[PDB]
């Protein structure tokens, strides 16, 4: 009856304690984690590996505060002090003793991204994976190569699969996605919940509430008379080398669109602190660090992107979208590296140059009519499922889970 | 579920290993010892905590070598390279990696003294305890005080009890000892084997093997025409003085003995090791022979014409030969006056005279025939009580038990 | 790069953390206890190992509260929520994180009994020992035997020796105590402050404060016209029986006392706590009051017209008042015939008569003044020998000593 | 008192011991490996990771046997029982106690391929790397990508680089390989020994020893009146199918070759091991001889009138003989088209023609003498650029270097 796994965790924990390693917190938790540590009314939330108080976990958590305020709520953050969380939740810092206590104790884990494999998901706890968008580029199991530092394509997939098996529930936005998850994530369909993303709830429920639209606008200090264009290009390793002004030509957009529009730039953080918008105030508004992207969609009159899954979220609003695929050349030529037919059925025009994009923008209603058919077809395939009830569904499922647990 | 006893062991072993402690061998052993390390045909032996190749475990071993070569024999010593073992047995050194293996693998343990409590006797293993004498002085449970340093009487007894509980079998010499052992050792009688001491088999089987008697006599350069007195006093603490550089001459007075008996007798001094290498026998050569470091005490009984002792369990072993015995209790005052710190009534029923002074003793030794005649009935009765059990078949009974035990296992 | 002493502490703490041992608070403390933790203006107090807010630590503290309000005062108790401390002090529970902090952080330890060896008295810190009374019974080095379960006299003295070696200051009531301490506690005279007990201050400064005497008196609900006997016998194992449910009545004879003195006197019974809550005093209301739980014993002396005791260090305290004492040694024969297990000559030089029967004692009490006269000579001798030192200034001496120590550190 | 790295090893060894891992041999070695263990006259040989007794290390060893019979020579093998070693050397099995002793003790390591990074090449030891051939395919540093399971292109390169930094000496066959090694292996020219390969010594010294050419031939049961063609295609992943049971007959068309070359030739097939056990040479007996398992590839060369190959560094060894070579690249079009995945221009500067179909190859073979003359100019250029550096004295150079090293070390 020699417990060989126990013996390994002890050696490791002793090594950590003695060498003064920071992982001592982790090895202790690993030694001592029992099924018995779990309390049914403790729930943990984490989004994007602990960077933010945001999207789907945020809305799940906000719904649960309104209707079930007596459970113990915990949020996990890389830096708790820099994140404001409303309500009763306590914040824990990643990799701190309280972090491990929290995950050891919680009966439910809620998140939208992968959680670390050194955390143990007991048969005793329920891991709810919201994920973070309808896939466009291939991922997980569906990938061909991944020359990603430190890891082989197989060892990376081995690991991804290890994580997904721990997923008890996995939220889905659309049939297309479920079909994809089933393959890509190794998921059994039983475990999939095609209920839409909680983070898209506002896109259905609050799209007309003007007092709310007007709050979002003045918090960003937007001009009262101008329409809002949002630009959210994906990150490209290519363009890293003071950055060369955006490809989309701000100078030109200003001359072309300044009298009618303000444009919201949503860049990667690294592009955001290189961007110098002197000369563009009241026209070009850095919005990279804004906490809630769903609120940005709500106040946005059209959306420019290239190859991001945000197009599917935003498409719920049936507003116009443009695709500035300036580098579409480089991206594989006849790119089947995407799950869907990009050159054909997206809700808007593909421009490879920004100058004709600008003119087109000059009159939105023409575009809205011209791609109405294409917009609707897109709404019907990818958005024909968001009720606006998604936070309620998870929220209620968790409640009902933890009642059965407070009984036998 | 968390296995806490293992975790404690693991921590202990890590500590010893990092700190360069000698007991790392012990903690590795303790950590990994499983009921599965045990091989039925492996048998360990030690006597007197590994001082000797000797006593009852010696004779159990030499029996099994003759009729049971097939098995794996191990002997444990403090210093293996200083001990000669006949036959096939391997010899491990105490506290060494091989010592713990041996004790981990063995299905039988055979010894005559207490084995350490840090060794684990598994439900899997049979611990056979021969012990080492019919008791005279009250031991273990029956003691009243043990002002032994660092330890209290309760804790010393607690430890002794932990030990005897591990004894699967316990050898007994006579009904007297069985009663005593049942009490002092906390023994179940089911577990006591009244068979005699394997180490006293030769006192039954060989008293008259003249050629065997003579090997012994010549090994000790004993002069041919002389009778043989053995003197074996227990150790007295009162007597230790001066770093033990020089001891006052023995109270039995060798000088007087040489004058009185020097022509007819030779005298073998069996002393404690401290007295022995302090003894100066200059001027008593071929009369007084130090025999303290002699391997086999039984062999010395066989060639002895009488025994002189005071308070030792040896009187009980020698009693088998029915020869004369003298009790030189010079210090009997000191010993409590009318002391019942002795299981038997020392004052009434020993097989011989109590002499508090050595000169009367010497005169008596002049005529040995007269002493035999004089105390024959006291000798005969002492034989009937404490020595009427040895068939000289004890070594045999134990060996056959071991062999029968391991046959069952081999299925 | 890793020291062995830390590695040992480190392993122990892992053990306690994972095993959920309650000593986890202690292994953590043993780990992080650095000389740098010491805040010069922090002081800890504890009397009788934290049973109480009382005795000499209490008075050292009350004096410092008045004259040095701005230090961090900490009191340690077994059960802090059942203790009432006046002033600015915060209180900690034994063996809690705060307990260990306080002791790590303090520049000064103040107490009247041995404090645990797992606490670390660093070079940095000053440990002031007040002890708790002039010895009558032999203690520490001076005891001959200590048959106290689980330990040995040598290991008990070793440990006691360890504790006193950490006492930077030791208070002394008299030269007799000093001379005894220099031997019994392995102390240098250089470390003894012969200044008297802080707890005794009130006996010197307040015996004539009638308002104070009135508080104490009306607090106990004592009759107004009646004088006051106090009775405080030492504990005796010989008398504990029946799980302690019902005791045999006091050998002093309350009935007789009640008949003989019940109109002139009231008697305060100060008994061991086990005896106190077994005594049924029904029938003696307003005559014999149980006073065994009273917080403060010096106050009980102040209002007492005489003391009745037997073998107790209290006689040396009460003696400051130069009042009649009596000594009801009813078992005085049991106590060793000519027992020199006392430092003083009990049979002779004590302040009052020895009575073995209660009844002569009763008659004697009838007229206190006559007793004060007969023994005025002896009371004076006793006051000269044991009580002459008390300035009423003891708490001042300690409080100012501490104050002078922390002014230096403040650089 | 305890250093950090020793702790890490210590704990790793605990894990191996308790958990009965085979790697315990290794963890012990890591703990006990001291710069002191080294014995100046102990020298250790391994070739191709221990699969063989063979190429350069063999010849370095055979030379030092003849001339320095009095050193401790050790050879390392995966399975020592299956390898015959001439002379005095003792054998060791990889990952055994003896194996780790050998590398710890040796003042010199001789090898022809990467040795494991868990072995400690001390500042005390000299690690001579001969490697195993002039490159054609890019290696190490110069590889662009390597999607080879279990490792990443950067991790692969770090590990490789870690290993070559351990090389004190590295043998080069030619300047060409030197300009290459310098980059691919991160070498300092100071450490490269351009002497030629010892395995190629016989290519110079014995190309005429008929008694010797004959022994090889009569070992292989080769016909008397027939010339020898050798074929040595590199392994190709593509061609392995169906569990590797039945292969598709060689692309070279053996039936054709028989018809064409039979009455004058015999063809030595040197394939991958996996192909050798798949080839059914039934009915080609005495024409096509499987030579895949033959221990010495240079003996194979010495007796060959020409060599058919495709992409292999053996063309550079054969080149020393200035004999005709053919390049049967039936899949040259698969290989990158115009691939510079090669360090030389294949299409241009090799010593024979490139054929893509085997039928012209065969016709050409029919008249060796026309080919030798028609291509002499190319064969001589090849020999100059790649083969003009072997004096036949490489083995003696490396032997004499080791010797010089260990005369000094002897002090
Ligand atoms: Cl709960
Ligand atoms: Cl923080
Ligand atoms: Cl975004
Ligand atoms: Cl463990
Ligand atoms: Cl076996
Ligand atoms: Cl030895
Ligand atoms: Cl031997
Ligand atoms: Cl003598
Ligand atoms: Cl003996
Ligand atoms: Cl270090
Ligand atoms: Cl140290
Ligand atoms: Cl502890
Ligand atoms: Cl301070
Ligand atoms: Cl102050
Ligand atoms: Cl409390
Ligand atoms: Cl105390
Ligand atoms: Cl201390
Ligand atoms: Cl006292
Ligand atoms: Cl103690
Ligand atoms: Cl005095
Ligand atoms: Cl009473
Ligand atoms: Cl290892
Ligand atoms: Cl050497
Ligand atoms: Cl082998
Ligand atoms: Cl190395
Ligand atoms: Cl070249």
């Amino acid at each position: 009856a020699f417990k060989v796994n126990q013996f390994r965790k002890t050696l490791r924990h002793v090594k950590n304690i003695v060498l003064r390693r920071k992982n001592k917190e982790r090895s202790l938790y690993d030694l001592t984690d029992k099924e018995d540590n779990v309390k049914p009314k403790t729930i943990v939330f984490e989004s994007f590996g602990g960077k933010n108080y945001s999207d789907s976990p945020k809305y799940i958590y906000e719904y649960m505060q309104k209707y079930y305020p007596n459970y113990r709520y915990i949020w996990s953050f890389k830096n708790p002090d820099k994140n404001v969380v409303p309500g009763s939740a306590e914040k824990v810092k990643r990799n701190s003793a309280e972090y491990y206590q929290a995950y050891s104790e919680a009966s439910h884990w809620v998140s939208n991204a992968r959680t670390p494999l050194y955390l143990n998901k007991k048969e005793n706890q329920t891991y709810i994976q919201t994920w973070h968008g309808t896939p466009l580029k291939r991922l997980a199991n569906d990938m061909k190569v991944v020359r990603m530092p430190g890891t082989t394509t197989p060892k990376y997939k081995r690991n991804f699969n290890r994580e997904t098996s721990r997923w008890d529930y996995l939220i889905s936005p659309n049939r297309y996605s479920t079909e994809i998850f089933r393959s890509a994530f190794w998921m059994d369909e039983e475990r999939i919940l095609e209920i839409g993303y909680p983070r898209n709830d506002v896109l259905v429920n609050r799209a007309n509430d003007q007092e709310y639209l007007d709050e979002i606008r003045t918090h960003l200090n937007l001009p009262s008379d101008k329409k809002v264009i949002m630009y959210a290009p994906t990150w490209r390793d290519d363009e890293f080398v003071y950055l060369f002004e955006l490809k989309i030509d701000l100078d030109n957009l200003y001359k072309e669109l300044g009298d009618d529009y303000v444009i919201l730039l949503r860049m990667h953080y690294l592009i955001s602190n290189a961007l110098d918008l002197s000369g563009y105030e009241n026209f070009a508004i850095d919005v990279s660090n804004y906490n809630d992207v769903s609120e940005l969609f709500l106040i946005s009159d059209c959306l420019i992107t290239d190859y991001s899954s945000v197009m599917f979220d935003y498409g719920i609003l049936k507003r116009p979208q443009f695709f500035f695929a300036y580098d579409i050349d480089k991206y594989d030529k006849g790119l089947r590296g995407f799950y869907m037919n990009y050159m054909e059925d997206l809700p808007g025009p593909i421009y490879t140059e920004p100058y004709g994009l600008a003119k087109e923008l000059k009159n939105l209603d023409k575009v809205q009519q011209q791609y109405q058919e294409k917009i609707d077809a897109f709404y019907d395939r990818f958005c024909s499922v968001d009720n606006g009830k998604a936070s309620q569904y998870i929220g209620d499922l968790i409640h009902k889970d933890i009642k059965e647990q407070l009984e036998h």
